[PDB]
């Protein structure tokens, strides 16, 4: 029998989503084949500790949530209460509080083997820009965009305008470069509104991107893997207009499938990933296709569409769960393994 | 009065270098403006606490901790022998089991402030891969080089050695694409010899690149600051063989030391350090300029290249640790600062 432990909750307001997946995940594990620890970190940032889950999750009665064992952070968290060492912990917490990343460096430092992406991925794929140069240099296609530093801008401001009115057509998208899922991004038409925009995003973040906009269906490709990731077909968000619901596989051309997986595989390498990513692409009506973003950690509820989207391929959430679990261990054991054969030249 | 932690040792090659540093920067900090603690990490993640250091340091064994305050890592940094939280954590130590990026990590989850380069800039700057791809998206020269992963090269290996020799000319550098200035790396004269490099670095490495040899100088330059960064001028690691000793400023001529002061800069903002960078670069003969490296966490010793280029400015040791404390601060309050506003707005 094997020792996981879920860490889940965090400072976010997308605290009560990351209870709902711990819930699904909750439920989904074998207790005869692996014997699980779970931990929640309250908005307030604290650590709590509840032990040993065996019985199915009705409800959010049955987490002790802040009422577990107050935790001091240590090398204690790789230790599991069966008396283990923990085979994988499994983070289900956004991108923290600082950004993600955090987390899996506090993981590295303490050694302990996590689900999913390491430092790298999750710190450029919670940065928009870096992100962008990284697809730019594996060739993938996407919007035209421009970005620079509040700095930049304090200097060269007419310049800057002059270059999106030069580059970009309006309307554009003014996008904070370091937060996911959120605030200052704002849709505009011209000159005066994108200023105002730029304004306006400057006062969550020191670093900007500008999008061209277009209208385009949302595509999205689950990934998995390691060194030999595999890509599922695509799904989208069934609805009528771009201006829940689930279509697997998306309707949409094979070739254009087909392509769409290809990326998603080019993508996962781009910015190193490691257990999974979700890329999402915008698809155009004449089938233009552009990289958006890719995620890595998304929702991974029973209904998210990651979860959905190996289902499309056969691969149950419980599968799904078990897998993540061994790409784990396996990641941990390869740096293990050079981390010795480092050592000893 | 303000209250610091100096974190040093690790389980590095590097450990007694941090040691080293750690007398280095306890002996040039103004014990009439910080409290200082300090936080030994053995090779073996044997953090040790010791606080409030009112003492000139003479040997570097004393800084060999046979104890720690027996608390665990989260009450060891949240607060200070004073009481309050710190002010600045200064990590002089690589950042062991996966390498940089990660202690930051921790430091953020705790949320204390620190000196020196964030999350992501330090991974970025140990992935040589990726910062060569943001130095290039920025429009700073490099060198002819080829990347690739193993699972690449086990499918591939015909095409890229085909490649190498298309695009690059020997002798060409082998180097892990994860590892520090650390071994797996190799000069190349021969597609046997290269063979072999892909064959050792493999064994350390699952991702790797293969950058053209050059005839160049090593110059390096020094930057500090966030969002408003300065740079110094350029000092020479002076060798007669490369395969310490430093020359500041450089014997370069002057519009040259100017191109690389702004290069620095540039390489400082494709990375988006903060705190500090090092940026290395290779200048021919022919005063031909490419960038190496970007260092996060650069040689901190009083002798070392960083802090003796800020000397040559008019910047002194203990001056540049009072002005990497201030940044600290700074990054951590306008974090803070930017947090309540995105909390504040309802649409
Ligand atoms: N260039 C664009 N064209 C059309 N819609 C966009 C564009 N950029 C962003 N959006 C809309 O805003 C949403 C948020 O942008 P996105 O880049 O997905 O950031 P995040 O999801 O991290 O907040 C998207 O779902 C998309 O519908
Ligand atoms: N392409 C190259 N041509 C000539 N010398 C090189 C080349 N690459 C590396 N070297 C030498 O090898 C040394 C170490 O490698 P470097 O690229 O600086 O990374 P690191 O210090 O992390 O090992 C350098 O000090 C440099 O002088
Ligand atoms: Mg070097």
């Amino acid at each position: 029998k094997e020792n996981i432990c879920i860490v889940f909750g965090g400072k976010s307001a997308e605290h009560e989503v990351s209870i709902l997946t711990a819930q699904n995940v909750l439920n989904a594990i074998d207790k005869d084949k692996y014997h699980v620890d779970i931990i929640y970190i309250t908005n307030d940032g604290d650590w709590r500790k509840q032990n040993n889950i065996t019985a199915e999750i009705k409800s959010t009665d049955e987490l002790h949530l802040e009422n577990g064992e107050a935790l001091e952070i240590s090398q204690l968290l790789k230790e599991s209460s069966s008396g283990q060492p923990y085979d994988a912990v499994f983070p289900l917490l956004h991108g923290p509080n600082g950004e993600d990343g955090t987390i899996q460096g506090l993981f590295e430092v303490l050694d302990v083997p996590y689900v999913g992406n390491g430092v790298l991925s999750a710190a450029s794929s919670m940065d928009k820009l870096v992100m962008k140069q990284l697809f730019e240099h594996r060739g993938l296609p996407q919007l035209p965009y421009i970005s620079f530093l509040r700095s930049e801008y304090e200097k060269y401001e007419h310049n800057i305008l002059k270059l999106v009115n030069d580059k970009l057509n309006y309307p554009v998208f003014v996008k904070p470069a370091n937060l996911g899922s959120s605030v200052g991004i704002s849709k505009c038409n011209n000159e005066a509104e994108l200023k105002e925009g730029i304004k306006e995003a400057f006062q969550f973040d020191r670093k900007l991107v500008i999008e061209q906009g277009v209208n385009a269906r949302e595509i999205e490709v689950a990934v998995l893997g390691n060194d030999y990731p595999e890509a599922t077909w695509p799904g989208e968000v069934v609805k009528d207009v771009a201006f829940v619901q689930l279509q697997i596989p998306a309707d949409l051309d094979e070739d254009v499938q087909l392509t769409l997986r290809n990326m998603a595989l080019e993508a996962f390498k781009a910015t190193d990933c490691s257990g999974l990513v979700r890329a999402d692409f915008f698809v155009t009506e004449d089938n233009q296709i552009y990289i958006n973003e890719t995620n890595a950690m998304p929702g991974f509820t029973a209904f998210s569409m990651y979860p959905k989207l190996w289902e499309n391929m056969g691969l149950s959430y419980p599968e799904l769960i078990t897998k993540l679990i061994e790409l784990a261990k396996e990641r941990h054991q390869d740096k293990q393994k050079n981390k010795y054969k480092i050592d000893r030249s």
